[PDB]
């Protein structure tokens, strides 16, 4: 049960799948504001889920021994994106307003953590990739899957490496941590048995390298990797190595025959968790009637799941190292539609069961440091010292208090 310092030092996380579907610059910003308020420290963004909705203004691929102009690859990637689903609120975030978004949420004191989602959902870089000219980028066990590249086909693996490495490029040196995801490998097509058919048809080690080289490609751009348990010492089995310094996004030890590494044998490996509860999870649309992570079990469950407990385990009985937690919102279908408020009651009872951990709300004293002779010099001076930035969510009343003191020595 750490200090105030190192309860304040661990990642407050907010997910928003962006992936699936369409969130407009302004709807992102609101999140990162509402996540600076209630005091998280980070945003999770995925953009590439199912749906990939960002392009960079130069798309230009270089991969075997061939070139994809920048014009062909945004065009194959609208119509990948397209055929997942089409959107009617927008297709793709561009350039300019991520680039707007991380130096917004920067000013905030909020990362944005980015997640660009293979081998698995990935349906629109699969037919992106059949536009270019890349035949049959698809995984092959029952039917012909839909979400997963096929780790076979190297003409497929090596655009996709380059398309994730110019997406790394642009988070280079903008963002702490890139996270490749890698859950749920062709559930699509296996019955949502994918490690189970890789390890049937020995293509295991193959998966593993594939995720590796993800990992060095980040770490060599100085991006900390980040990736989904699932696919990870499947089993609890370690004749296929994986890279030590991922950090493991961990939401779940898997339902029956899907059996997932426990948290127990990933810390034995070294792994450290950003803790991604599946109790957590809140899916838009989901109603009760429906079951899983319905909105009133979600923002129940920010009450019942203690902050540091990961899926599977009981907490403090088992007590793992986490950098922090991380609640998810995910659209599944996602034309459900997005309800803001949904997000922020969700947001807003995971702060309030966990102020210890959750920053205090800043962006008043922001407001007023930026609103800046005699002895009312030496006031403003004052005030300004006696300001407390290490104030988590319990003590708003004492850092209203030092505003109201600033605001009156401005006057
Ligand atoms: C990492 C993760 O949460 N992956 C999927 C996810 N997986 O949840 C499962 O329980 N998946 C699952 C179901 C049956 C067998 C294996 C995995 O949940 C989210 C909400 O449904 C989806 O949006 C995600 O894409």
């Amino acid at each position: 049960r750490g200090s105030h310092m190192e309860k304040l030092a661990k990642n407050k996380v907010i997910s928003i799948d962006a992936g699936r579907k369409y969130f407009t610059l302004n709807q992102l910003k609101r999140i990162v504001d509402k996540a600076s308020e209630l005091g998280y420290s980070d945003v999770h963004l995925l953009l590439g889920n199912d749906g990939l909705r960002f392009l960079l203004d130069d798309m230009t691929i270089t991969a075997n021994g061939k070139t994809y102009a920048s014009d062909d690859v945004k065009k194959a990637i609208i119509e990948g994106t397209k055929a997942y689903y089409d959107d009617p609120n927008g297709t793709a975030l561009t350039q300019a307003e991520v680039t707007e978004l991380i130096e917004y949420a920067k000013s905030k004191d909020i990362g944005l953590i980015p997640a660009i989602n293979s081998p698995g959902h990935m349906d629109a870089m699969l037919v992106a990739m059949e536009k270019l000219g890349i035949k049959n980028p698809q995984a092959h066990f029952d039917k012909v899957s839909k979400t997963t590249m096929d780790l076979k086909n190297e003409e497929a693996m090596n655009f996709v490496k380059a398309l994730i490495g110019k997406y790394m490029d642009f988070f280079a040196g903008k963002t702490k941590i890139f996270n490749f995801g890698t859950d749920e490998y062709a559930n699509d097509a296996t019955s949502a048995q994918g490690w189970y058919y890789l390890k049937w048809y020995q293509l295991y080690g193959k998966f593993a390298e594939y995720a590796n080289t993800l990992a060095a490609m980040a770490k060599e751009r100085g991006l900390q990797p980040m990736a989904f348990n699932d696919g990870f010492y499947y089993e609890d089995k370690d004749d296929v190595q994986f890279d030590k310094d991922v950090l493991i996004s961990y939401w779940s030890k898997g339902w029956w025959g899907y059996n997932l590494a426990s948290p127990q044998y990933l810390a034995s490996k070294g792994y450290k968790f950003l803790n991604t509860n599946g109790d957590w999870y809140y899916i838009l649309g989901q109603k009760p009637e429906d079951g899983g992570g319905f909105l009133k079990k979600a923002i129940e469950n920010t009450g019942k799941t203690p902050f540091n407990q990961l899926a599977s385990t009981k907490y403090p009985e088992v007590d793992l190292p986490t950098v922090g937690s991380m609640l998810s919102i995910w659209a599944d279908r996602p034309s459900a539609e997005y309800k803001e408020e949904e997000i922020f009651e969700l947001m807003t009872a995971f702060a309030d069961h966990n102020k210890d951990y959750f920053r205090a709300n800043y962006n008043a004293l922001r407001e007023e440091l930026a609103k800046i002779s005699k002895e009312s010099l030496e006031a403003l001076d004052a005030a300004k010292t006696a300001l407390n930035y290490n104030l988590n969510r319990n003590k708003q009343a004492e850092l209203d208090t030092l505003v109201a003191n600033l605001k009156a020595a401005l006057q």
